[PDB]
């Protein structure tokens, strides 16, 4: 019904009353279909490093864990769904940001240059819509205090800064880094699965979020263990499509057609 | 078969050289489907500013429409198909960066304030890879010379700047500057339309692009005028869109669903 009476009206401000807030809305069309049983198998792997480049790249993921850890005390007390959560939650507000810089610095060359991409820059920006509805998901588990609020600001302040220029000098740099961290990411929920196993965390968010269900087409009965292993998944993919990324860029291949637009 | 198996590999750098370059993956797959002879009546429109602000828009626009006419030789020639396309070409390189800016600026809010975003930044960034089309098809009826190749890169960095502190202080003054420009590209292409109808311009690139006709799904028989209509509904798309958000930010909706991701 989109047609060029439509197209011709000035402005549409005055259908925003009458319009519902769709959960189905929230993403793009361009959803995980990940099936459980298979995603059960994602595995922690660990890409060698190459060169100086992918070392800096690690030394600094590692860095950033050992930080990550002390300061937010995951390391003493107890594994608390408290402070799994509450620890997600911050680490998606900047899973989002190394996805959609990527995109957008592709997406300016491709217009200057005036070239064919051959399917990065939409793999980019999905990666960092996929991490922004760990976020939309997280959120709703648990509003963090403002406390957190505030860390989470200046830290996008340090991250958006940090990856735009580190994404200028050096694709391959940020490309490696993400996959060194997905690389955690993956540890981090095979942990908390393994958690939930053994019994040593008894989560009561097994209601699973209406913005999680749609997007990762659940079940209603679909558990917490479930979600963290479908967003396990989502990490693994970026994992891999970000270290293959990273070595497109080590042999020249920095503008080949994306493997991945056909592996799907 | 995208499952754990291939989750849980290293690299797909291997894969590189066997997989083919198709011209459908250079888009996602948000694609426009118009019929012809609905949107051959796509109109002229002109939305009424309101503030200081949709006129100062509308004063930067109408400059801008000055300038490029002037330095363009528009205003004193025959018009060829040569500077249709030219002047075209490069204005898909500044089309291309509001929907980028604006899409990934919403995405960064919503990571760091942890809200929702109701489907705008998805249509931002149909927007963006819309026009960047718009491009890929114009590079390939007419490849550019050195000197537009020059202005496009100088012309880049002015407009990216920009946009994103145009779009940090008043995004409603950015999707108000959009919208106006799509009513004055509107304008071109109809008139264009017109040239060819009227016999004035004899298109001689009747072959329309693959990148082009997968995009816009024509038939293999589609003319340029055809492309040409197609490109103006969207450009006319895009015209509603940014004033209805202009529209809605007036009126402190910028956080309301975007209406357009149920009218699609
Ligand atoms: C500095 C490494 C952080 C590891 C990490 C833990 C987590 O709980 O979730 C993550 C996560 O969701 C990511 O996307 C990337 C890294 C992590
Ligand atoms: C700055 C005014 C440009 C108007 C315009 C003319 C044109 O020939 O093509 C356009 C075009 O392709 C757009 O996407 C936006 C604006 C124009
Ligand atoms: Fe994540
Ligand atoms: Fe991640
Ligand atoms: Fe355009
Ligand atoms: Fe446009």
């Amino acid at each position: 019904v989109w047609g060029h009476t439509q197209l011709n009206r000035l402005s549409f401000l005055e259908t925003v009353p009458v319009v519902p807030l769709r959960v189905s809305d929230e993403s793009s069309e361009d959803r995980p279909t990940w099936s459980l049983p298979d995603i059960e198998n994602v595995a922690i792997t660990h890409k060698k490093p190459n060169g100086l480049v992918d070392t800096l790249a690690y030394r600094s993921v590692r860095t950033c864990r050992w930080l990550f850890d002390t300061f937010s005390l995951y390391r003493f007390g107890s594994i608390t769904e408290s402070k799994v959560i509450s620890r997600c939650l911050f680490l998606e507000t900047v899973a989002g940001v190394p996805g959609m810089v990527g995109g957008m610095l592709r997406h300016l060359s491709s217009l200057r240059y005036m070239t064919r991409d051959k399917g990065w820059i939409n793999t980019l920006l999905v990666e960092a819509e996929n991490e922004r509805m760990h976020l939309m998901t997280f959120i709703e588990l648990r509003q963090p205090g403002l406390p957190l609020r505030v860390s989470i600001i200046i830290t996008q302040a340090i991250m958006y800064l940090f990856l735009l220029v580190a994404y200028v000098i050096s694709p391959r740099f940020v490309h490696r880094f993400v996959g060194y961290l997905e690389e955690e990411a993956v540890i981090t929920y095979t942990g908390v699965m393994r958690a939930i196993d053994e019994g040593r965390l008894r989560p009561t968010k097994n209601d699973v979020p209406e913005v999680a269900r749609v997007y990762w087409n659940l079940s209603k009965n679909a558990t917490f263990r479930d979600l963290i292993n479908v967003i396990r998944a989502d990490e693994a993919e970026h994992r891999v499509v970000n270290h293959t990324f990273a070595d497109m860029h080590e042999k020249r291949l920095q503008n080949s057609v994306n493997p991945f637009v056909v592996l799907k």
